[PDB]
DNA sequence: TATACTTTGATTTTCTGCTGCAGGATGAAATCCCG
DNA sequence: CGGGATTTCATCCTGCAGCATCCCCGACCCGTATA
RNA sequence: GGCGCGUUUAUUACUUUGGAGCCAGUCCCAGCGACUAUGUCGUAUGGACGAAGCGCUUAUUUAUCGGCCGAUAAGUAAAACGCAUCAAAGUCCUGCAGCAGAAAAUCAAA
């Protein structure tokens, strides 16, 4: 009773249905094309198929290569010419992509006392439902709608929404007229692809991409205007250094608002220089806390123009290896006169301060730990200093040169045979960096002028040599299928693609995808109804608004007609090809769009270089359940977290009364530990678990969304989430992006709720997260007053005591926190409390949740899991918000804050009906 | 009893993945060549 | 002069919403051994 | 960690997550540790080599038993079957950015 398709057949089989209004919910297939290895997978089994289905016929693959390669070339040409348009005039291209308005009317005016940003910002009281005042500027009425007031209500020059079809791309490059000199269908594709579907799909893709770039660029220009205003407001760093008299000058002026991309680089360079100076001379040598001298923020978020502005820094491995060896062996003789020279004492400071000699690598936890190869050279230097300082350099150089020669001979004999050693490359780079950072100490002692030039060259070479043998080339290749429609004259296929389903022997089908992107016809159709055991080839082409299957006649020929046999499960087909509730060939689902994707999938037998072929037909729904349900006895309190996500508590409607996805952080910590142990040695990543964590996270999100949806439906309940303010994450030091999923569960639950009809007003509600997980379920904050008296505060709720136990660690520490309290209390206590952060002791002992699972109250003496207790607080916080009893009249009139009003609701209802 | 050592700040060079935004999920109609 | 291939052309969405919620680090980076 | 079966997720074969099944050694290269130090000994860290279910029918080769072949142990090869072995999920594309991981430099804090 706990599968997902049982719940959708519980929803869609107890109340009525209704058609959609304008658009619908979208799903997508992701079927794979049966090339050859999908048939090798079939002739390897125990039971074997009756009909060994089909294979890509070795000519369809060649024209797919031609089509995808021509498509990406045309995309790069269009994006390069609009990049050259964008670098010449920002606001011109922004005004080009604005939109048309609609089919409006004779709206209002605001010419006087209202201009623009970059020319007659009019107005209209559009929707009279609950929100009007749409500005919608003109002179093509560009729907400008902005002005966030604050200091000046200035409306945005370009519109509130950049658009896809604003430019009329099919009046430019693709048409035979219009002497714009860049024509992709003519110059690049060689005039052999049809200028119908190719030009319009390429239009849709390129214009959607530049619309997304401009729609990000406008907001980023606005937010960098705010950040540069705040950063000009934060040059009291010059005020403090004169205020403390200890520092002379930073000597740096800020540029204006950058606006290009390289201005952002110069601006953030100056910001980094000032920030490094502030950390070096104010945060450390003068011991100032961060939140007294606020630092300069960095301009982050500036987008780049999409495809053309990528890096492509590709270099070959052995040539850079020989370059590092050339730089090392050039300066060998100058290193000999240096290390045989100056002192014993200064040279010991070089050997000890620059991390050569091993500090504590002897802690043998059942063999020593390994050394980072700048310290193995230190051990060899120590042994040669004992046994043998001029000729120590020669023996050290010969030994490390023999190690280097053995490593490069092993990599040459293993790389150029069949495979990649994949770890000894990293060790060769580490030992080369060690030889470099041993040779360079003439320059790090004599003159630091040219020392930094060779250092940044060696840093670039080391970064190349460690990262570039693990970089992935060969990004995905997509072509689009923009719609399935019969033309105006009812005998044609506009966009020239179909879902075929040639009939097999008994009753089953084959389900090809037919593409005809050449400059010809080659597909025709009338109608049919027979079911004979041959190529009925039917089709589903969506005539007008109606859905119609056809009888289709064509011959497989090597000029056009990409014929892709699909491969999918019974699950995907049962879901949205032949679903017995939402059938095709009736119109309850309709196909909308399609692709063809050549992406790199992982094949286990070799490395990941196995590009497969997926299709991805995307579908829109047209039959939708009408909301006439209530969910009264409901209040399922979804309380989310990173350790255990989605903790569940179910109540009654008055408020009186599961750990979905329990073991989850351990699994991703194990995957992360595998990535980290494969990253330290063997400097890259080993591209096998390059999608393991995303697949685990997706499986958890979708299984937990299934479980939340199940417990919502079968117990006649409404889920109650907390307003986590999307984008919510811990965002610290050891905080991986794979456990930031407080938004993803809500997104997937809405996506399974938007599909199959419903909205976020019948099974999903959201309440405020203020002071949940903090109030005990039989008791009542964050204003822990330490103003009460050093021996023992008595608090508000009755009386307390002292005698603590603070377990502060991150080293080797623990405390009883009373003797230290008396030591920090001095005597007169006022001077103590002025000069103590010893409130941290009380806030570490007397706090709720000492360990980050449990909970301890301060007047109940109660122990709860603080996740079931958080869930009950969520399910009662929503019951407090929209129930006007007495106390929600307060906090809307502004009488009390939220805390006292919620406590007065809670302890009144805790004695009344225990809620 | 301090001097030796440790983790952590801030710049920088290379790569990776995962989320978080923004575009989207094109049918209808009208011209126009062409043999 | 109809068939088939190009060219244009354009469509809707309103909402109100206030400081913690996730985790955990700080705290003491001063401490601590030990020569 | 590696290698294979395949069931349920009310026409097909896809991408995944689980459960269960069987094998995880050799110093040949390299790493790393100790030093009797331009090397010797260890350590399975990485490449390379092999290890990767069982049972029932049918043809055979070898060893046992029987006075042309018959029945056992092993091995070969084939097809079909059974058991170990059992449940779930899928909404994608494009493009940027932001975080985090990983070493590696430089300048400092106590």
């Amino acid at each position: 009773e706990k599968r997902i398709n049982k719940i959708r057949k519980k929803l869609s089989a107890d109340n009525a249905t209704k058609p959609v209004s304008r658009s619908g919910p979208m799903k997508t297939l992701l079927v794979r094309v049966m090339t050859d290895d999908l048939k090798k997978r079939l002739e390897k089994r125990r039971k074997k198929p009756e009909v060994m289905p089909q294979v890509i016929s070795n000519n369809a693959a060649n024209n797919l290569r031609m089509l995808l390669d021509d498509y990406t070339k045309m995309k790069e040409a269009i994006l390069q010419v609009y990049w050259q348009e964008f670098k010449d005039d920002h606001v011109g291209l922004m005004c080009k992509f604005a939109q048309p308005a609609s089919x409006x009317x004779x709206x209002x005016x605001x010419x006087x006392x209202x201009x623009x940003x970059x020319x007659x910002x009019x107005x209209x009281x559009x929707x009279x439902x609950x929100x009007x005042x749409x500005x919608x500027x003109x002179x093509x009425x560009x729907x400008x709608x902005x002005x966030x007031x604050x200091x000046x209500x200035x409306x945005x020059x370009x519109x509130g929404k950049f658009g896809q079809r604003a430019l009329d791309f099919y009046s430019i490059h693709v048409t035979k007229e219009s002497t714009h000199p860049v024509k992709p269908l003519a110059q690049i594709a060689g005039n052999r692809y049809a200028s119908g579907p190719v030009g319009k799909a390429l239009s849709d893709a390129c214009m959607g991409t530049i619309a997304s770039f401009l729609s990000k660029y406008q907001d980023i220009i606005i937010e960098h205007q705010k950040v540069v205003k705040g950063n000009q407001k934060r040059l009291e760093s010059l005020r403090e250094l004169a205020g403390k008299e200890n520092l002379e000058y930073p000597s740096v002026t800020l540029p204006p608002q950058p606006h290009t991309k390289e201005g952002v680089d110069a601006y953030n360079e100056v910001i980094a220089r000032v920030r490094m100076w502030v950390n070096l001379n104010l945060w450390q040598k003068l011991k100032l806390s961060r939140d007294d001298a606020k630092p300069l923020l960095r301009l982050k978020g500036f987008p780049s123009f999409p495809v053309v502005e990528r890096r492509e820094n590709e270099v070959d491995w052995w040539n850079t290896i020989n370059e590092v060896k050339k730089l090392i062996d050039a300066k060998r003789d100058m290193g000999r006169v240096f290390w045989s020279g100056v002192t014993a004492e200064k040279r010991n400071t070089i050997l000890e301060g620059y991390n050569y000699l091993p500090n504590e690598n002897d802690h043998k936890k059942r063999e020593n730990p390994k050394k980072p190869a700048k310290r193995q050279f230190g051990d060899l230097l120590l042994y040669l200093e004992k046994k043998y300082w001029g000729k120590v350099f020669d023996e050290a150089w010969e030994r490390i040169d023999k190690k280097i020669a053995g490593l490069t001979s092993h990599i040459e004999r293993e790389e150029a045979r069949n495979a990649e050693d994949a770890q000894s490359k990293a060790v060769l780079t580490d030992w080369l960096r060690a030889k470099a950072s041993f040779v360079l100490e003439r320059l790090k002692e004599m003159d630091e002028k040219e020392f930094y030039a060779c250092e940044i060259q060696l840093q670039k070479w080391y970064g190349d040599l460690r990262g570039n043998p693990f970089a992935v080339e060969a990004e995905n290749r997509v072509v689009d299928i923009s719609g399935f429609s019969i033309g105006s004259d009812g005998h044609s296929i506009q966009y020239r693609n179909l879902l075929a389903w040639k009939y097999l022997e008994n009753g089953k089908r084959e389900f090809y995808l037919l593409m005809n992107y050449g400059k010809k016809g080659r597909i025709r159709f009338t109608d049919g109804t027979d079911i004979k055991k041959s190529g009925k080839w039917q089709g589903l082409l969506y005539g007008g608004g109606k859905a119609k299957v056809i009888d289709l006649t064509f011959d497989p020929d090597d000029e056009q007609l990409i014929i892709l046999p699909l491969a999918f499960g019974t699950r995907q087909g049962r879901e949205f090809i032949w679903n017995d509730l939402l059938s095709l060939e009736t119109g309850l689902i309709k196909l909308a769009n399609g692709r063809v994707i050549e992406k790199t999938i992982y094949n286990k037998k070799i490395g990941r270089d196995e590009p497969a072929l997926f299709v991805a037909l995307t579908f829109e729904r047209r039959e939708v359940v009408d909301p006439s349900n209530i969910k009264p006895v409901n209040l399922i309190g979804v309380a989310r977290g990173e350790n255990i996500p989605a903790v569940i508590a179910l109540t009654d409607p008055e408020g009186c009364p599961l750990r979905i996805g329990e073991g989850y952080k351990e699994k991703q910590r194990a995957i992360q530990a595998a990535k980290e142990v494969e990253q330290r040695r063997a400097g890259g990543y080993s591209r096998k678990f390059a999608s393991k964590s995303r697949n685990l996270a997706d499986d958890m999100v979708r299984n937990s969304a299934r479980d939340l949806f199940y417990h919502a439906v079968t117990h006649d309940a409404v889920l109650v989430f907390a307003n986590l303010s999307r984008g919510f994450g811990r965002q610290g030091k050891r905080t991986f992006m794979t456990e930031r999923q407080y938004t993803k569960m809500e997104d997937w639950l809405t996506a399974k709720l938007a599909y199959e009809g419903l909205t976020s007003k019948t099974y999903l509600s959201k309440t405020l997260a203020q002071y949940t997980s903090k109030t005990c379920s039989n008791c009542g904050x964050x204003x822990x007053x330490x103003x009460x008296x050093x021996x023992x505060x008595x608090x508000x709720x009755x009386x307390x005591x002292x005698x603590x136990x603070x377990x502060x660690x991150x080293x080797x520490x623990x405390x009883x926190x009373x003797x230290x309290x008396x030591x920090x209390x001095x005597x007169x206590x006022x001077x103590x409390x002025x000069x103590x952060x010893x409130x941290x002791x009380x806030x570490x002992r007397f706090s709720h949740r000492p360990v980050q699972e449990q909970f301890v109250c301060l007047d109940c003496g109660h122990e709860v899991h603080a996740a079931e207790q958080a869930a009950l607080n969520i399910a009662r916080s929503w019951l407090f918000l929209n129930s006007n009893s007495t106390e929600f009249k307060s906090y809307k009139s502004g009488k009390q804050p939220f805390v006292g009003a919620w406590q007065a609701f809670y302890k009144r209802r805790l004695k009344e009906v225990w809620k």
